[PDB]
């Protein structure tokens, strides 16, 4: 049992709810909350610019003392930091951005990151701002995640084409 609340079930381990993944994680504080990172950690915009203004920049500072050490991510990696005030930990995502020309078949490494992990709250990786299609994002995940993940969608309208949409 989990405090994740009002949230529709997919699968056996996939669930699905139309929420701010920031004010979720402020409820909730989840072990993991899920950025959709790029490989500099540069939060700018999208679901990584909403949760790193959430931690007032804290995330950011973190994330760029990260990379002067380790250098950038790959396409389809991930890294653990902290979670700041939203969870414990923040598990970075690197899906592809398709507005970047990266190859969308790198969605199923990204995606197989959440399986390090038993439970997460997470945006569908490579949607909104990175360009991939959200009906495609959220198959990849069904079919690649086996850990149980907690899927926030900020769009009420694309929230409701998901689910009426899946298989
Ligand atoms: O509309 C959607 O869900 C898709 C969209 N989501 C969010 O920007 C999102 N999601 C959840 N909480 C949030 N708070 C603030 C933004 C936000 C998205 C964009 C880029 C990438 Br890459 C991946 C996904």
């Amino acid at each position: 049992v989990n405090s994740f609340s009002g949230y529709l079930k997919l699968t056996d381990n996939v669930y699905i709810k139309n929420a701010d993944i920031v004010e979720e994680a402020k409820k909730v504080k989840p072990t993991v909350v899920v950025n959709a990172a790029n490989v500099y950690l540069k939060h700018g915009g999208g679901v990584a610019g909403a949760l790193n203004k959430a931690t007032n920049n804290a995330m950011q500072v973190e994330s760029d003392d990260y990379i002067a050490t380790n250098g950038p991510l790959k396409v389809g990696g991930s890294c653990v930091l902290s979670g700041h005030n939203l969870a414990k930990h923040c598990l970075h995502v690197v899906g592809p951005n398709v507005n970047k020309g990266e190859d969308i078949q790198l969605l199923k490494s990204a995606y197989e990151n959440f399986n390090q992990h038993e439970v997460l709250l997470a945006p569908l990786l490579s949607a909104g701002i990175f360009g991939a299609d959200p009906i495609h994002s959220l198959r990849v995940c069904v079919d690649t995640v086996r850990t149980n993940v907690y899927l926030a969608v900020f769009d009420k309208n694309l929230y409701d084409k998901l689910v009426s949409s899946f298989l």
